[PDB]
């Protein structure tokens, strides 16, 4: 997250870190046994880390649980990033409390102008590299589809939205991918892609979760 603020420990209780020896992507806890992330974060050997603030220090609220199954969306396209969404089943259920909690799926899609909260452990610089140990947060609005398509001609599908600031300076970044965009208490986006981070006229692009609720619910019910 570029241009954000330190969230505070366990203030984003649905945020997870995906770990394969190191943090590589975020995700969101949607019930006690399932996480949703970005398909481009797929790899084998995932440990899901719940209850994290500092990802390099054991602080006392963590739960570390291996994945048993990963399910990339049937229609994910790695070249265009269309359908950039993946479900991860935990080997055992997490213990839920005020510091480790699920986020609700949306019943309706959010409109442009709605303010959302984006969070992650990704790079904090638009030039160069500095990775934080503690969770960072950013408040940002959903942009109109017309603004989004004008920023990224030929690249925005109906399964994507832009959020952020056309003036730049505040955005998600590398290492935030897979993490949550929460608006009005519901999961509306997944950090997906952008051109650099925090550049003028290049806001972040997010997977539009409201298009996937049926697939998510059916998949959980059967797996
Ligand atoms: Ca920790």
């Amino acid at each position: 997250i570029v241009g954000g603020y330190t969230c505070g420990a366990n203030t984003v209780p649905y945020q997870v870190s995906l770990n394969s020896g190191y943090h590589f992507c975020g995700g969101s806890l949607i019930n006690s046994q399932w996480v949703v992330s970005a398909a481009h974060c797929y790899k084998s050997g995932i440990q899901v880390r719940l209850g994290e603030d500092n990802i390099n220090v054991v602080e006392g609220n963590e739960q570390f649980i291996s994945a048993s199954k990963s399910i990339v969306h049937p229609s994910y396209n790695s070249n265009t990033l269309n359908n950039d969404i993946m479900l991860i089943k935990l080997k055992s259920a997490a213990s839920l409390n005020s510091r480790v909690a699920s986020i609700s799926l949306p019943t309706s899609c959010a409109s442009a102008g709605t303010q959302c909260l984006i969070s992650g452990w990704g790079n904090t610089k638009s030039s160069g590299t500095s990775y934080p140990d503690v969770l960072k947060c950013l408040k940002a609005p959903i942009l109109s589809d017309s603004s989004c398509k004008s920023a990224y001609p030929g690249q925005i599908t109906s399964n994507m939205f832009c959020a952020g600031y056309l003036e730049g300076g505040k955005d998600s970044c590398q290492g935030d991918s897979g993490g949550p965009v929460v608006c009005s208490g519901k999961l509306q986006g997944i950090v997906s892609w952008g051109s650099g981070c925090a550049q003028k006229n290049k806001p972040g692009v997010y997977t539009k979760v409201c298009n996937y609720v049926s697939w998510i619910k059916q998949t959980i019910a059967s797996n």
